[PDB]
């Protein structure tokens, strides 16, 4: 990444951005398996794996909450998804699929965001 990935703080204008960026990727077909935390009925040894879970709705609350000071912060729980999901299912699953697609759909919307910040 780049200094002002890491090192320039989040305005209020960046966030409006931010926000842009998580309702696109919450509205993809194939965001479906990552919208909400795993159901533990549905996998039942998911967290006994994978030590730091996230999910999209999670990231939403911490935007709401303003929690992320540097775009390096938003960018590692989205990475986290996406790592999780390839780590815990086989690479054959529709799951790992869905990550892969996603992924690249994210690194489409995140190089938008960035050139719109310093032009
Ligand atoms: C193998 C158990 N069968 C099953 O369908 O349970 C799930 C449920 C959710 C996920 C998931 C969503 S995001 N990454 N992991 C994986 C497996």
């Amino acid at each position: 990444e780049d200094a002002m990935t890491v090192l320039t703080p989040l305005t209020e204008k960046d966030y409006e951005g931010l926000k842009r960026v998580l309702r696109s990727l919450q509205a993809h077909k194939m965001a479906w398996p990552f919208l909400e935390p795993v159901d533990p009925n549905d996998a039942p040894d998911y967290y006994g794996v994978i030590k730091e879970p996230m999910d999209l709705a999670t990231m939403e609350e911490r935007v709401q909450r303003r929690y992320y000071e540097k775009l390096t912060e938003f960018v590692a729980d989205m990475t986290k998804i996406f790592d999780n999901c390839r780590y815990y299912n086989p690479s054959d699953s529709p799951f790992y699929q869905c990550a892969e697609v996603l992924e690249s759909f994210f690194v489409q919307k995140l190089k938008g965001f960035k050139a719109s910040r310093s032009h």
